[PDB]
């Protein structure tokens, strides 16, 4: 099994794109890719992550389960609809179910580590520890990401997930004083296994592969299956 | 023990989609909780998403699939344009089986028709519905051709006894003309019509669909599946 | 030496598929081996409508042959259009005499269904599956190049396995040129299902009984209709 | 100590932990607490912060203590990496604190952003001067989207080393309240204790005012029994 949840600091951080980028080099590199999102919020608005990274990086195998209308936490959305989350049974078969010999498995979840995305109370890290995954934490660059990435860090190792390393989900064009700072520090405390150029969400196909080849270590993303 | 029901049809494009929604609202307002499968999806580049449909014409939220392909073909030939296969069999029967619940109402969307694969190696909707026990409901045009293609359907189902839940016409022209009148009785001789949706019911809004939705189903039979 | 006819029933994945385009390619491609060819179409419906399948087939391959039994006025499915006209379906044995009336020795004899396999033509569900049991009939069917026609196919073929009619093989009865990705894969599809006997030309019910003829030599492959009677 | 001392700390900066030191010093005086605020590390000096001296404004507390003083608004480490100084000593911070012991008294320790920013080198944060000093924290929060992620963080990084949870105040409340923001409220409610959820604009109010909010805001037996 060759499971990696991708979370992340918070909501509106790059886990999408960087789905979408990873999955996008791992291909590159001719691994085979699927990308899970159980619990969808937001479609009222358009909000399709699973699209996204079929859209950036090609991928096929793209899983859900649940979408909810309202953008809010999947528990308040779900609330606001009258109707339940899936239960731990369903997103933990659907994510083992997914995965093949050489091939990338990734998982989002929705915002970030222990936001609840099943009954009673279960979230992204409980699936990692139920499928053994390892764990790739994106955060930003910007003023506040250090606490809330050490705090992110702290409640993985607090139930032995493996973090896989760090992701800057939008690494600034003129890359500012607050961001250098933040990624020398971000690059002490963990390994930053890429940093995605700001833009990169509104690249169109070629441009993408081309980024997402040039932003990991094609030696790192190889040796994950 | 498992309400599962496969939604096929006689072909692609005969309402498949806005029948799963129609009979998902219906079930809903009679108190159903309904989830929705579509196990394979393509067209993602024509912007085709049918779970979606669902969502806004029902309110169904649990709605889940497995793949997506952007090229607007059978899921087999979509797969191999992309050079990434198709699901595996048992990938597709756990899902559903993972969806149902008691008192809930697991509805499947296929690809296309009866014998489209839709899985690896050379499974169709048809032995989904053989591995976990389903009754299949079909979805008929009204128009010139349905008799054949409808009979054709409903002897593949036989062969590997699977169950018909019965006939939905898919779209019901106004006003009718000589052949969908002569065609609805006709299809009436063989099957029970379980319903006939009006023609445009797509467009509807959620409220609108709602309320055609709880008219053409027999509440009894939507009940009765549960 | 054959001391029978060879029949084949042509039938279709519906009705629209080039059906009796594919008779009259396939009656003009056999003419032009030497093997006498008669074409028969025991349920004609919509003649109110000008539809003919077999002048359609004189017409274009010049067929002479041509043996018809049922006709209805409206463009509906046979006992539908019966109905209508307040007439009756034929019965099984009148549609069986009329195609065992063709017979010679090394004869080819096309019959083609009213619309797809499992269309009524006689009371009480009587389909042209039935009758090629009847005469011994291997089934040609006509396909589309178009979404649809692999379910549609496999349905067909299926059925005819049901009753042990063998399969003589499928025909493209409209070919796109050129061929967008579709066409072209689901060409490559119905080659794994079955013998791919022809696709012929988008329009061809539509050229010359000078081009018609050079058409459907080009279309068959010439052992294969060669072989179709000896 | 003599003191009973609250660290206040938050789900990040611009939560309103200021002025939920400025409102509970506000009620705590108003049940007869003695009342000092104290904060350790101060950054955004250029900006014109002085949360000190934002207490002292609207609360009316004198007991205010200061340590480090930066002026760029970045992460402490890097404000003073900035101006070419340093960070303050681990038991500076911890000095400062007890220097300001008496019993009877409550001492409000405001941090610098959220609970894992570090105040001292090497990675001394919040979290470990409430144990260097046996204080209780109060978690300052927001009411919108990624609260509950945020405070759940938050909440279960002060458990792992027992420092004891004051509870939560959410530091700007929306009065009309929308969807998200209610729903939020509900939520917080249910992993702990809300203690108040302070008036959006609280800051803005002159010291009548922001007195007779503050009085409201909370529960006075509540207040009244931190230094219990
Ligand atoms: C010859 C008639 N004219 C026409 O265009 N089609 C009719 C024959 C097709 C019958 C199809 C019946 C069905 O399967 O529904
Ligand atoms: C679901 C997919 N969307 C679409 O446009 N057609 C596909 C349906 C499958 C049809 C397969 C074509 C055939 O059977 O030949
Ligand atoms: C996916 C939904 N769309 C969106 O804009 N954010 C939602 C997801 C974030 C939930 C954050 C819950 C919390 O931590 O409070
Ligand atoms: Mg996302
Ligand atoms: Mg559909
Ligand atoms: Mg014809
Ligand atoms: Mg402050």
């Amino acid at each position: 099994m060759t499971i990696l949840v991708v979370t992340g600091t918070g909501t509106g951080v790059g886990k999408t794109v960087v789905c979408a980028a990873l999955a996008s080099a791992a291909r590159q590199a001719g691994i085979d890719v699927a990308v899970c999102k159980p619990v969808q919020t937001g479609t009222a608005r358009g909000d399709d992550d699973l699209a996204e990274v079929g859209r950036l990086a090609g991928v096929t195998q793209l899983a859900g389960l649940a979408r909810y209308p309202q953008p809010m936490a999947p528990a308040a959305a779900a609330e606001h609809a009258g109707m339940a989350l899936p239960a731990r049974d369903q997103i933990v078969r659907l994510i083992a179910d997914l995965d093949r010999p050489g091939r990338l498995t990734l998982v989002e979840g929705a915002g970030g580590l222990l936001v609840e995305l099943a009954e009673p109370g279960v979230t992204l890290r409980d699936v990692a520890v139920d499928v053994a995954a390892a764990a790739l934490v994106v955060v930003t660059a910007d003023l506040g990401t250090l606490n809330h990435t050490k705090l992110t860090l702290e409640a993985l190792a607090a139930q032995q997930v493996s973090c896989a390393g760090l992701v800057i989900g939008s690494w600034p064009d003129p890359p500012g004083l607050v961001a250098a700072s933040n990624r020398s520090a971000l690059a002490r405390i963990a390994m930053v296994r890429a940093a995605l150029p700001a833009g990169a969400a509104s690249l169109d196909a070629g441009d993408f592969a081309a980024m997402s080849a040039a932003a990991f270590d094609r030696n790192w993303v190889a040796g994950l299956v």
